[PDB]
């Protein structure tokens, strides 16, 4: 069978399954769930550990007493079960003081504060034994053109950012950061929309080794981007901190289905991506269950990422191992994908007629991929019909 | 709203050169000669024109009618005094290219390709051309085996590695512009958007030679806000030249003239390059529709710089009225552009009126005024104020 | 651009009344007291306002509170003047709505939901309103096996023919629209476009008493043509109202201010309007940005009516244009309104002309000047002709 | 296994395998296919038969003595491998005549001569046995809001429609026609966009029983709808006359993927909903082989789309078979979907005090719906893993 276990490496935000269901045209539909009883059931679903953002486990405005009797509550919860806390983020989106952006907001006053609130909750991950600090600049953007002056933006952007690798450098802490693109929702327009905007972003800060990307599946297929592509980017680029789990059905608002609905065939080919290339992060799922499902059907949901997980990996590995799919991918030149173009250099290359001259393009043209035949034996084994 | 060689107007060859075959029909033009082109250009105000190398040479032309087309397109620049900002190279059309050109799987290709560019290069600087475009078409995928990312990263870098060794070597002024596309005609193409460029210019050995060619439609074919990209190019100083275009929705790519599809994201792209003072050439890639007779395709190819120039207009009329600057003003615009810490980390940290002492609630209740700003922008647009 | 009453600009009490409450966020201002809503309308020119149930009376109010709400409604009415044109009901707030109303797969639910709307058709009524409107917003599902779209239908059916049978035994001058969305909240939402809703009304028992109420952001969060979409209800015979807001691409539900969004569609939308002399009200359906304060929403309320105005001109002056009419007959626009055939099957099969004798290459020669029309009605709208 | 017979009824377009992979910015990448080996391969595959427009079977300008020739030779190939042509439609947007549309072309001329030859194959189509004649109106529609009058456009679309229903009518044949919906491309858009505009229209022909809809899975995705729903809505209103059967992966371009590529969990519950409903019109196929395939890449492509028809009916068919699956669907209330809301009629629902006055509207919110659970069964059999 497909049962998770701790050394899956499965993570969940509280917020996940802690979602009371309250949409912009909906109330609530189920009550709030205390983080203790969030830890216990992922834990007893087989999950490795959790994640929050401040205001899911302390309380808004709490005084230092309510803030460590919060702390110290979880905590207790956490070491009982053995789960960890890989990562925390903070929220700087909900209160209506962020309502046109926290580190980009265009009143000075308002950046200082989402700055001072960011830095207590990196304290915080530190404490907790949190490895990864992940920023999620969703209230950063525009509905209209005026109202940003992107380039402004950005600099204010990139000084927060700076601000913030100072800090965790002059505290020596051992902890990096990952931005979490997303194109819109629930502004217009929002800053770095994508892995390559969050990816080229990083690369004009002072410290850029302290910072890498969480991109999320549902986030870049709103943009009708291919997401194991842009996972092979950040992969590509060593910048791939941290990752967000999920589903979506198309371009349209953001819907964070649990991992596995929504593009299937994405999913698999985005675990073939993970578990291909070794990557040793936490599978972190950011997914709603539905506000139709009652509190059973919430623990349903999160078993069922999991689980989806568990067995697009075997599917995966099976595709990989067949050695029918090895013959059909040399077929189809995969291993001349990964042969150097010119390690001659270029003087042999500008000296070689084999690349022009006596170069035969028709009979080159003639020669077929056989990509069809490589997809329908993936096709085979994703649906266990080999 | 007459244009004029000031205005450093250019068009692609195949731009006005597009005989209409789409994938569902057949071509309802005649094939353009380019030498016409570049004297109904000029007439209509343009400043110059571009050119892959297969516009400008039949593919496969001996060295002999090579030099021959080349020596007239010339004598028609030198007649018109139009100038060749830029070119590029066509990796995309013939069907050695089907599954790529610096990325094709098979590595006699790419190495052909890195040759055909390379010979075209040598041409772009013969010719005058300070920007030499990439647009990776055929680089992509329609399904998940068929093309390890990662591996054709690599290649993608080598590749451009290998160009800007040649361009370094032989001295020549030229820089590179990538173009990216986030589909068609591959079902996903590599470097979809203008961040993903961006990120990616950053790897290679001698990043400074290499920036973006952003185009209109391409973007928005993702849903994203083209000035936004276009202001994040400006900000890391990569926006080495633009493709200019219209684009109604999440769709194929339409190539629309300048100025049709989303009309208030053109105004605020002319906005943005105005006010950063970008001086790059004003270029359209668009696609007069197969509808269009000749006459219609220079109707078309008049009406990107007619829309340019009045966009222009409304955009500079917009930050000269004083009651802009004051809705700006109240919209905290200046605000956006002062430092947000200038004190540094640790007088920051010592702040009470940026945490214990900030008044939350007080903030929140203050209005952005945005509503107000944007009727003003709508009103300039219209020219209803 | 002043509106005034003579141009029937209505709003929905919960337009300017929304909180700012979005998914990520918490309200930004405070709840509008229905009354002051019709008041600050009344000045800004408008003519009426339209309502949900919920808007109006508490949820759960008994039947005291309910007339006391009710008589207080009415007297803002009364002394300004206003109007209330459309009511529609609350079947998607409570939990209790969370699988859908009318086709909630529990059936004590859709029982309730249809007692809902009938008290509420009854309160419409009374207030003088001529359309109802139905908005299916949690008739959908997230996954396939949760809804029998075939069942669902039937469900939806027998509701709707539950409501004809009431209004007609009432004796009720009222007709239906119903409201497509294509997502939002739900996965997919049924009836998610002006055809499917047009479809359905054609098996309802009682058709004639059901039209359409199509959303301007709705439409375009499919990527479909708003104009074209209203074009085939008006052909029908069934815009029996409309919602104005704008849209910037498929993403989520924008409702910005009309104008903003798609400024080309919202001209066309508004020359259509205009041209076939539709005299139902022009309605807004949108929310003022959450980072406005009150003054921000009553001036992005005045900016709607503001843009229609304008619009209304530019369209106006588009088709008095002596220049634009030549430009269509150049187009061939009075040859589409001609029949094709009005000599008869017969005579069409006898002549020659439209088949041996048909010079295809000739008549493929002929260019459309679409493009030149299309720079005329750009030149109309941004007033630079 | 998943071997395809003709008892199946698949059949293909001769465009489809045929297709010689020009796209916009690229030449042609295979040469032509002959019919007749088109014929032959297909029933070498285990299709059912063959859809043409005429120009895949007559060259445009062809003499009647080639026409009669070209007909011929492919009669004597249907009728040596026993394939049938279960539907036909005509070529109205290749040639730049038809630029500006067909039945809509803003010439009165042009929409003459596009009658004429659509009558001219509505003989063709009854000569071969053909049950269904589908119109694809690809080039109807406008770049441009002034280019195109839609009121008058449909009327002229409405017009057409009638006179091609009193040809069939006056001449007695048993043919029916299918309206193929596409939203845009080649047009920026194009006229009945969906399902439901087509389905909207045909209630305004003159004979509204001889109209029915051709739905393309890739068009509706292209909308970002839900092609299983807009099926359901054509099922539900009687108008389902045929199919198209593909893949598309997103809001793009028109990628005709074979079929089971694109959207895999659209294409499960597709497959579930066509064979719940005992729908028994032919599986056709409208996809193209992309042009990285040579002939053999081809015939894989096609062989693909019938394998992963079979596929998934023995998925669903198991799903609905699974009396796990089927008490999760009476845990989710689908059978009280199906009872009447009020067959106790209008009067005795007003009086009906538990639908209102008593009505528990906190104990019936309380309810969970337990979708996700009966949503990760469908995914469990999907993928063969329960
Ligand atoms: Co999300
Ligand atoms: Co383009
Ligand atoms: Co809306
Ligand atoms: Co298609
Ligand atoms: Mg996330
Ligand atoms: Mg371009
Ligand atoms: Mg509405
Ligand atoms: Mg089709």
């Amino acid at each position: 069978n497909y049962q998770p276990t701790p050394e899956d490496r499965f993570t969940f935000g509280l917020w996940t399954v802690g979602w009371q269901g309250r949409d912009p045209f909906g109330d609530a539909t189920r009550p709030a769930l205390d983080p203790v009883e969030a830890v216990q059931r992922l834990a007893e679903l087989g999950a490795y550990g959790v994640t929050f953002h401040d205001d899911d486990l302390i309380p808004f405005g709490a005084s230092d007493t309510e803030r460590e009797a919060h702390v110290k509550r979880f905590r207790q919860a956490l070491d009982a079960t053995g789960m960890t806390v890989p990562m925390a983020t903070t929220n700087l989106f909900t209160h209506p003081v962020f309502k046109d952006g926290a580190f980009t907001a265009n009143d000075r006053d308002v950046r200082r504060y989402a700055l001072r609130k960011t830095i207590r909750n990196i304290d915080l991950a530190v404490e907790l034994g949190a490895k990864v600090y992940v920023a999620w600049g969703g209230r950063e953007g525009a509905e209209s053109g005026a109202a940003k002056d992107v380039r402004a933006a950005l600099d204010r952007m990139k000084e927060a950012f700076d601000l913030l690798g100072e800090y965790v450098t002059s505290q020596g802490y051992d902890i990096r950061f990952a931005i979490e693109p997303k194109p819109n929702e629930p502004r217009g327009d929002i800053l770095l929309p994508t892995i390559g905007h969050a990816l080229a972003f990083i690369e004009r800060l002072e410290r850029p080794e302290l910072y890498g990307v969480n991109p999320e599946v549902g986030h870049e297929q709103m943009a009708g981007l291919n997401f194991p592509h842009g996972i092979a980017q950040a992969l590509w680029a060593g910048k791939l901190f941290h990752i967000d789990l999920n589903g979506q059905s198309g371009i349209k608002y953001d819907q964070d289905l649990r991992f596995g609905a929504g593009d299937l065939r994405a999913a698999f080919w985005l675990v073939d991506l993970l578990e291909s290339a070794g990557w040793e992060g936490p599978r972190h799922f950011d997914f709603k269950p539905p506000r139709t499902e009652d509190i059973d059907g919430v623990w349903a949901s999160a078993a069922g990422c999991m689980r989806n997980y568990l067995i697009l990996k075997e599917r995966a590995a099976a595709f990989r191992a067949d050695p029918e799919v090895q013959e059909a991918l040399r077929a189809a030149r995969l291993d001349q994908l990964a042969e150097p173009t010119a390690a001659d250099g270029l003087q042999a290359l500008l000296a070689d007629r084999t690349a022009y001259e006596d170069f035969d393009v028709d009979a080159a043209a003639a020669r077929g991929m056989a990509f069809e035949r490589l997809d329908q034996l993936a096709m085979d084994h994703l649906l266990g019909a080999r």
